[PDB]
């Protein structure tokens, strides 16, 4: 691999600025105003399907766990009346990307999909090479569906997996079958899907070194085209259904070192380049392509080719990226559902990011994707010099540069072989708001 791990360096940005500085002051007209900030700009859509069948105890997603299937209908219905509020607002652009989170989207049946689709279809301009994806859980569904979906456009999906081993999977409540699994991901693969990703997750209960390794096995015969490999967030407080994960059977610090060590390695092994954070795909994947050319992206979904977009998010607690601001659907579905109803929109908080914002949000997207900073375009684009504007962050960058985590100079950041898995830490040293 390219990683030079580390043990000893290893003792030391979801967006920019975060989720922590929205506002609920950030109102209508500051939405408005940054609609119309790049009319010419392509269009990226996010859709939150919040709803799933069964509660994985590990899971700190916005979800609503419910048998209640006709709820899928009700919000549906309350998509409808955003997407007809909202769209016009749209009207010139042109949609290059349509994802769709949750929550589980495939908790929609045939017939719910093809009406979300319609109605985007109907109400946005979608280029005929758009990319079109959706995640999707490989439990309660039949192998059809994703014939399904391909025939309503999709091109790209996600599956949870999290684990195959079964203790951990009746530890957190996610029993699955992987006879099952092995035939939805061939299926996708059969009839044209492509950058197929899957999820796993390390630090769940009882997992260890050679549990994770033997997993990672299983993955390799299985061949996703993209893996996402989480480290277990653990927060029972915030999070009800953790509350049923024992403390006791998490794993050891050194024991999940130890599983990303051998992670890394065994799918450098198997043919897959780590991208960054979470995230492995194979060197001719567009996003390996990218960021060899210095042009990775990043967005709340994770990496991508399609940088300078606006995306737009519908559905509860959504988030849109447009005009330099964030903005951010209601978060609780009785509140969605209520100003939907009342306004035609959701929306609840947001910001308009300053200039300076805008620079340290670009510095932090470059340093994430392409782990490197060239100054001079910098210092182009925003008319400054950057030792001045970013003194201060480059005094709480020098420990670290000595420390080997990056070469820095007079023209810029390299982030080096020992520094990628501290890519966070190095961004921090560009954080203003901590
Ligand atoms: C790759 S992330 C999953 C990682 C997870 N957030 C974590 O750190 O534990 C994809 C998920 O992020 C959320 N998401 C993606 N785009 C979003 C957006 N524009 N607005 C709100 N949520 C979004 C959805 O829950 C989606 O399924
Ligand atoms: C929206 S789910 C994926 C789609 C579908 N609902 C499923 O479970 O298959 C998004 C991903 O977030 C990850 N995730 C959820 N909670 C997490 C946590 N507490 N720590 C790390 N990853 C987490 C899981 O890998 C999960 O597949
Ligand atoms: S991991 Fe997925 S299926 Fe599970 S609760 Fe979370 S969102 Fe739902």
């Amino acid at each position: 691999q390219q990683i030079d791990w580390d043990l000893a360096l290893i003792k030391y940005y979801t967006s920019y600025p975060t989720a922590l500085e929205f506002s609920e002051d950030f109102g209508e007209q500051a939405f408005l105003q940054a609609v119309a900030r790049y009319p010419e700009r392509p269009l990226s859509l996010y859709v939150h399907i919040p709803f799933c069948h069964k509660l994985c105890y590990f899971c700190g997603c916005n979800k609503i766990v419910t048998r209640q299937q006709h709820k899928a209908d009700q919000y549906l219905d309350a998509l409808e009346q955003e997407i007809v509020h909202r769209a016009p607002l749209f009207a010139g652009r042109h949609v290059s990307q349509l994802h769709w989170g949750g929550g589980t989207p495939t908790y929609l049946n045939k017939a719910q999909i093809s009406r979300l689709m319609k109605l985007l279809r109907e109400n946005f301009q979608f280029n005929a090479d758009a990319e079109i994806s959706i995640e999707v859980d490989p439990r309660e569904i039949e192998l059809d569906v994703l014939d399904h979906l391909r025939a309503e456009g999709f091109n790209r999906l996600s599956m949870g997996v999290q684990d195959f081993n079964k203790e951990v999977q009746r530890l957190v409540n996610r029993e699955q079958d992987e006879e099952f699994i092995f035939a939805l991901l061939n299926h996708a693969r059969e009839i044209g899907f492509t950058s197929t990703n899957i999820d796993l997750i390390y630090g769940l209960p009882k997992q260890t070194p050679e549990s994770f390794a033997f997993t990672l096995k299983r993955v390799a015969e299985l061949n996703p085209d993209r893996l996402s490999v989480f480290n277990y967030a653990h927060l029972p407080t915030i999070f009800a259904a953790q509350r049923k994960i024992k403390d006791a059977d998490l794993p050891s610090p050194q024991q999940k070192l130890d599983i990303l060590q051998e992670t890394i390695a065994f799918l450098t092994q198997s043919g897959y380049q780590f991208i960054g954070m979470d995230h492995f795909a194979r060197p001719d994947d567009e996003l390996a392509v990218a960021q060899r050319e210095g042009v990775l992206h990043r967005n709340f979904q994770g990496y991508t080719t399609q940088g300078d977009t606006d995306l737009l998010g519908m559905g509860v607690s959504a988030i849109s990226m447009i005009g330099d601001c964030y903005a951010q659907n209601q978060k609780e579905l009785k509140q969605y559902y209520q100003q939907v109803d009342e306004q035609g929109n959701a929306l609840w908080r947001g910001i308009a990011l300053t200039r300076d914002d805008c620079i340290r949000r670009d510095v932090i997207k470059s340093l994430i994707c392409n782990f490197r900073l060239d100054y001079s375009p910098i210092e182009q684009q925003w008319d400054l010099l950057f030792a001045d504007y970013f003194a201060e962050d480059l005094k709480l960058l020098a420990p670290l540069a000595k420390d080997g985590l990056v070469d820095v100079d007079e023209k810029g950041i390299q982030v080096t072989a020992k520094g990628r898995l501290l890519i966070r830490n190095i961004c921090m040293c560009f954080d203003t708001y901590l």
